């Protein structure tokens, strides 16, 4: 798992420029490879014998993963110590999502895209949790094609909006898949009406709590451009962020609903 993965020194990358921010994030340029890489930083001072184990932690975890739809990993800088990886030229669903209006063809693919990689995970022996899906970690290439990232919460602030109702109900409840299942949720939310959920909202404790009762983000009304696969995705939403996790579809079930809304 990590004999595949490279050390990288410092010296090796030029044209550092800030993209990230939780640890900072920069487009790098390999002078050798003559390509461009990204590399997450950690935000502390002092990098314990703890985070550089976690690093590789979160490294190995994405190697496992190699996947059209997994986000690439290359190594480890020591020199500044961070995680070494594919560049996304287009950067985040949440930016993208915020910038302009998108078509929907362009939408239903995004969505497909992303549960083809979850379901890739959740397919692995064993499962392999993802548990920070959100729009934020949802990377796009230069043509807009999905790569997940963000491994570090990985098991074999803003995030509360994607967090399982049974995680508020539960004093530490044991992760499953059907945690994935419900952020992907959210998600779709996000890709349906492009704003992000709970924004007007004074305090996150009163939402929170009607969120354990069954309360949820406003169901967007049916588009005019493409109001059939609009509503079967406002269906497979709901359905997906059910209060009961086992009623929740599996990611093989998403994906076969996912993939009707692309063809045609
Ligand atoms: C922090 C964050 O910076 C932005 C998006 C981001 O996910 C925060 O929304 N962000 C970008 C903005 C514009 C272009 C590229 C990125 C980018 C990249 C990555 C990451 C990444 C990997 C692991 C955790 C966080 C990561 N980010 C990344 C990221 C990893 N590969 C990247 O290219
Ligand atoms: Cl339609």
């Amino acid at each position: 798992a990590l004999g595949l993965l490279r050390t990288f020194d410092a010296g090796e990358f030029a044209g550092w420029e800030k993209v990230g921010s939780f640890g900072q994030v920069y487009k790098v340029r390999h002078v050798h490879w003559k390509t461009w890489l990204a590399i997450k930083c950690s935000p502390s001072l002092h990098v314990d014998d703890r985070e550089r184990m976690e690093l590789l932690e979160e490294a190995k975890k994405m190697e496992m993963a190699k996947f059209r739809y997994i986000l690439p990993v290359y190594g480890i800088c020591q020199e500044p110590v961070g995680l070494v990886m594919e560049y996304m030229e287009t950067g985040s669903l949440e930016k993208l999502l915020a910038s302009e209006p998108l078509p929907w063809d362009l939408r239903f693919r995004i969505v497909h895209e992303t549960a083809v990689g979850m379901n890739f995970l959740h397919c692995m022996s064993p499962p392999l949790l993802h548990l920070n899906l959100k729009p934020a970690n949802i990377l796009l290439d230069a043509h807009y094609h999905v790569k997940i990232s963000d491994f570090g919460l990985a098991k074999c602030f803003g995030t509360i909006a994607y967090l399982p109702p049974e995680r508020i109900r539960e004093k530490s409840r044991l992760f499953d898949t059907k945690h994935d299942v419900y952020s992907f949720a959210i998600v779709i939310w996000g890709v349906l009406t492009q704003k992000k959920p709970f924004a007007d909202e004074k305090n996150i404790l009163h939402i929170m709590m009607k969120v354990v009762k069954g309360h949820r983000p406003e169901l967007p009304p049916i588009c005019r451009p493409r109001p059939r696969a609009c509503a079967s995705l406002i269906g497979l939403m709901q359905r997906c962020w059910h209060a009961d996790p086992q009623v929740r579809p599996t990611f093989q079930e998403i994906t076969s609903e996912t993939e009707d809304l692309c063809e045609k």
